[PDB]
């Protein structure tokens, strides 16, 4: 059974969610009485430094820049909640150094970006892309020269991770091959097989998938010299990040009928709203190249906009900063000391968990644990990142009236970046 | 439990008072028929498109078999003229363009692929699943004329979802599979019941089967009962957001309750690879209102994947045609062998061991009337039937019988007895 | 995938001339060959042994349908007075006790039970291996007189084994994927190139799969080839500590060899259930020296399993076969239907419908010489052959027909006809 | 799924050679991974006499056992030195585990390592129960034929019965299934199924509707012969029943009942009430269960000496796990899934954290100690800390930063001057 803990003072908590998290996080903020305010979109700075004077917990996602300038006016804050994969959007060393924890989801996105290219390896094989684009302006082209059944073809996936890996099980279900370039040596699933290099992977796959993440070597990873070590008239699915292919050159092995078709989920720049005008030469000069050419299907980086997706980001993040909050946990956490400890048994009462935020110098352990030495230390663990290191302690025999004194003694020392006491 | 035969090398046969085998292939058949007929000695002519009347009738007088796609009609017309013509093959699903029952009351069998489609229209419909549940399709058309719009909502992963399938035949069954490998859980709906693949569960109603899917896929011959059979009262039956997909018969959908379902939005997305009335080639602005009155309408409508009919238009599935077909029609010239024939007594034997020499295999295709086994087992008389099989198809039957030590002279014998009997429609001998 | 097959009913068949059917049951076949027997409206006669020859003379000149297992000899001496036996059923695998060239001469068909007995078995292996791996029978044996004795040294995991499968026929293959579900690797050697199940791999030579295996079980026929296939040879390239198993026959393992591998510790378990002699009736002291020379060497060995040839020996094989055989044996007699026999032509034809009354089956057994069918069809002249198909076996062969429009007062006439005619062996027309 | 800086590995400070007490023959991956580290490993095949292990283990760091060696007080008082006891096995009962722990020495054992053979002994009994295969062999070897096919089984298309759907049961159910069996299965909680196995809501419903039942459940006051008469009389007739779990699960004398009066038709059993402390002849007879020599005239009954994880793979995985686990506590301060002491652990240090210290102390769990202890490394930073208490001890990992080799005898002096303490170890 476990012992729910509540923060002493600070009254309710209050949650800010930006940019239109899923339900699932507000179902869950609110099951744990905190008091919610929810936003479709982002903030004007103004009405953000306003809002996020007095609240506890921020969720965003990537517009919303989370920067110095609106941290420093952040008064109660004690965690941002990133509802998606990029940090780049908050300084995370400023939110640390204030003793803010910064958490994200990496790897929600998995199943979404897998079952996208299994629509796309079949849409391409059969080019439903242009016969349905056909169909809508009135022209009636059955065609079955160079369209294939799935079944029998070879997947060639770069990068065996999260994406790769669940990409591996559907494409043999849907009776696919698979081989699998990747830097490191990963165990194959299924009836998978790695490949030495990516040369191998070019001349013996069908369709050619992307799943790497954006490095100095996966720039432009995929150019003329690949191309022309593919197969005449294969595939390419490119649903990683948009460094990844070079466009110029995909355009023309594309032309030189040597790649048949081509599945582009990301770009190398990208709009940063919404639009009609959005996708044009300005925002990439070869656009108006890429529209032309014929069975290439082109998605405004879709490859984790579904519910489901947004449904897992809304939990992951949202219990984790609900166990942050509730009890003290920082692991996965993404600019911060990773500590947690295993929760109370609910009959264990008179018992506190102080969480000490704090300067990694030494003899800070010194004073705290002088300052709790008329209490049993049950459990303690304090871990360091950078300059800043996390304490987190439970202690025995504590009533009403030491709760004050122990806060206020640690409130008080030199070192406290923050404190929080758990009932 | 598959393994290589290790018997006795089979006798291959050779027809009796014919020259070489003359081939008429139409309309594009695929390679892979051309590969077996020439293989078979055959003498080969390919056309890509058909013939007309005129041109046809003149070729076909001196061709032995004959094959065809959809677009040639093979009426008693033309038929008429073909003195020769042994087979007919279809290398494709329909047979109407055939007049099946003149062709049989000449003695001329008919073969099609009726099944080689599977696959690919299961692959199609797998597509289309997650490309009306990722909105794929319209989201591609929005960049390709500059329009940048990143949706999650109501786009689905298809994992956990339910796939409602209505017809588990050939194609359904096989989707079942792939369904379940995409994580769905698969409903079936037949007028039939059917053991299920996998995990999926028949339901007893149509109705169950619409309230409880999110995906609803036909796949459904064409009859009274499945015209129209997804109209106005199925679509309220289905779930709000739901998708139906429809690459079986262009008639089985009403498309004017589908596109008010969608302006509802009672149904969130819906993919047709059949229409009530389709071009008969391909070409630009063949596709309107006047083909279908409410073309302009279905057009305009968000999240509708439109095919022109390309739920079997793969390599794979030509290729496999291709094979099926000539297959079929290489056994019955050079065997005898009329199993599957869609308008002839199914009539096959075994074949002769190399060792049986002088052994003749004759091929009667005769009227169904008393008296003539009779005719035909005197005239055969002086010799021992190893094996004979005769059935009957309406008017006609097909005799098959192997008879023994027969040498040269007592060959044209026996032709010339059996072509003067008077119930005789086709003879041929074996040797 | 199956279906409710929607076709018109079956017209059920009665023999003409003839009364209550009369099977002759022996050697205890399992009671659901009794059930579908009596199910038939056939009277049944029951036995649990045999029975001797002057009682099986008396017995079989009334009986229609003999059922027989391994011990009753049915030779020309005792066939000789079976009036009106028309098939005989060998509830087990061997027909050597039945006269098969003289059962057919006088046209008796024969049918057998080959394969019921695969599923047995390869559990039965599947048990082995793991109680070889882990000294089951040992450990058991040793308690049983007080001894404690925990041994986990060479006592294995099956997990992560090779299995060799010699023979991958029915046993075999379904021996593999059993196998390869307990975790086992499967390598198979076999004289034809067969698809493998599963995983597992044909190796190209026995040494190979010897070289390869932990595990080496036999499943092949006995030939001259196989007799004694595995002997100091054989054992020699095997692994060290490897386990050898034989279900299969009695002659192909080499026993003084086993035995040498054994003490030499080179084969670290054995599981025989076949032997080179064995008792004919169960009983204390029938498994000895004077039996085999090597036995007494034999039984002082560690980890050998000997099981008296029960590897057939369960209620469901026996079950199987009784449907197996009385199904075959039903079929036989209530529609002419010979596929699966061992000494007769295979015929069969389509049921006819219900609704197809005055439709006849005649069933003509007869002697394989030119002119029959010319009789026969003469015969049945005035009625139209609806289906035909006939059969030569060596010196008989076996005519089917159906024939159409016929009443009860030309039933008679066409029967006795045919009953005349020289070639005649049997005659039966179903009504 | 599974793929390929090094981290820098501790020296336990001036202290002197490592010494490795092996006894009841553990296997060799055991012997292998500590000579790696270039310990001195003595190794018996046996256990040893109370005087020659009371001499030996004075200077042993780490003693590895299994279930019949006895390390109590009377032993444990003499080793000066031992840091952590090895239970290469599943019991830790013949280990005075709570004096083991005030003396600040840590056990481990392998709970989990013998699933796969368990498993795989129940489905050769399974099918040798249903072939009566034991019987036909021992027949054989004393001369008897006797071919029997009358209530014979293939064991397709049978019921298995778990009782207990736990590790070896869950185990058990795939293979099951692949064997043909439909597999029920009765447990306490709710559990979700493996395959197509179906949970029974009760043990009777099981009990009636299996042909084949076996047990996969801890030995607890409510499992104490959970399985008899009432229980034998709500089975098929003609059921099996297999015990490889614990020897109180299953009532023997129902059992010899049940078989007598030809309502079950064969049993294996693995365990038993009673059972030797070493292998020999005559050890399984009357004097050590009253019933032993009725159970044995039985006809179909599969009796085995508690060998269900008895195999090489077993006794290697046995090997592995404990070594390892031994062999990191030691070389670092790691204690997860030991069961006397704190489970404490960190993140291993790199290579090139130079003059970094792990200090490693085993005290009481009494106020005060951390402020001792911090304000003895409070000129050092502590990069890490973890402490966690368990009972009447507790036990502080932590890291230290910027320490030379002056500085750490100063810091053990001073830790070893404690009042709390009860063991103190240094990795440099
Ligand atoms: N399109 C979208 O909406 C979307 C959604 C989620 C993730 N993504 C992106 O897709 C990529 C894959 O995500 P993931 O979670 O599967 O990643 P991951 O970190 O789990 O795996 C990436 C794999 O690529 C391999 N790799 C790295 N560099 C490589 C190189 N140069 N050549 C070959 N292999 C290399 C790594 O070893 C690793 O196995 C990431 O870049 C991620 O940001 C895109
Ligand atoms: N789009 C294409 O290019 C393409 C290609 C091949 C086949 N098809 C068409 O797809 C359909 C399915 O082909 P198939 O080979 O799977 O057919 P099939 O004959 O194997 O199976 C059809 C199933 O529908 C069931 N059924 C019949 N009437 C029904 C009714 N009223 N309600 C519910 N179930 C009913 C039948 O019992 C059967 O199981 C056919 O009409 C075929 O022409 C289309
Ligand atoms: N022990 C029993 O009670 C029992 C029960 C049933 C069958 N059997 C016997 O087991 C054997 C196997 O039965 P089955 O139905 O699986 O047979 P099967 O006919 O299905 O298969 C036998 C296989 O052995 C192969 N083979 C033949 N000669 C070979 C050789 N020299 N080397 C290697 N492979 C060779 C064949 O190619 C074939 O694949 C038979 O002898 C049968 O009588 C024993
Ligand atoms: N024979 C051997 O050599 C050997 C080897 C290993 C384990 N074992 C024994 O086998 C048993 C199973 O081991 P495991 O590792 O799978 O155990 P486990 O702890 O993983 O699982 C035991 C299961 O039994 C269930 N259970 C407990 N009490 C129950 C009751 N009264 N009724 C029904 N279900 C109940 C529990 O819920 C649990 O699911 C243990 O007792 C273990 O000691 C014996």
């Amino acid at each position: 059974q476990p012992k729910a803990l509540k923060p002493f003072s600070t009254g309710d908590m209050n949650i800010l969610l930006l940019e239109n998290v899923n339900a699932t996080a507000i179902k869950i903020f609110k099951d744990q009485g905190y008091q919610v305010e929810f936003h479709k979109s982002s903030l004007p700075e103004d009405e953000l430094i306003e809002k996020i004077k007095d609240v506890h917990a921020i969720g965003i996602r990537s517009k919303t820049r989370l920067t110095e300038k609106i941290l420093q006016h952040a008064r109660n804050l004690v965690c941002i909640g990133c509802f998606c994969i990029g940090t780049n959007q908050v300084d995370l060393k400023y939110a640390a150094s204030k003793g803010i924890a910064v958490f994200n989801s990496p790897f929600s996105n998995s199943r979404s970006v897998a079952e996208l290219v299994i629509g796309e390896i079949i849409s391409l094989a059969r080019q439903l892309g242009d016969r349905s684009i056909e169909l809508h302006t009135g022209t009636w082209n059955k065609v079955a020269a160079r369209c294939w059944e799935v079944r029998g073809k070879t997947l060639g996936i770069i990068g065996y991770g999260h994406i790769g890996s669940q990409l591996s099980v559907l494409a043999e279900a849907m009776g696919l091959h698979v081989l699998y370039y990747d830097i490191v040596t990963i165990m194959a699933l299924g009836t998978a097989r790695q490949v030495s290099t990516l040369d191998e992977l070019l001349n013996k796959s069908d369709f050619v998938t992307l799943h790497v993440p954006a490095t100095p070597e996966t720039e432009k990873m995929l150019s003329a010299p690949q191309f022309a070590a593919m197969k005449d008239g294969a595939y390419v699915i490119n649903a990683s990040r948009g460094t990844v292919v070079d466009i110029p050159s995909l355009i023309q092995a594309v032309k030189a009928n040597k790649i048949a078709g081509a599945a582009l989920d990301v770009y190398p720049h990208e709009p940063a709203k919404n639009g009609e005008g959005s996708f044009n030469d300005e925002l990439n000069s070869w656009t108006s190249e890429l529209v032309s050419l014929p069975n290439i299907i082109l998605t405004p980086h879709i490859g984790g906009s579904t519910e489901e997706a947004q449904s897992s980001i809304g939990i992951e993040v949202a219990t984790a900063l609900s166990k942050y909050i509730n009890e003290g946990n920082s692991v996965g956490s993404v600019n911060f000391p990773e500590v947690s400890l295993k929760s109370l048994d609910y009959d264990q009462e008179n018992t506190v968990r102080v969480l000490y935020i704090h300067r990694n110098v030494p003899g800070v352990l010194k004073t705290v644990n002088d300052i709790l030495s008329d209490h049993n230390i049950e459990k303690q663990f304090s871990d360091s990142h950078g300059e800043i290191a996390y304490l987190m302690a439970d202690i025995s025999s504590v009533n009403q009236s030491e709760i004050k004194d122990i806060y206020e003694k640690l409130n008080q020392t030199s070192a406290k970046v923050s404190i929080r006491l758990l009932y």
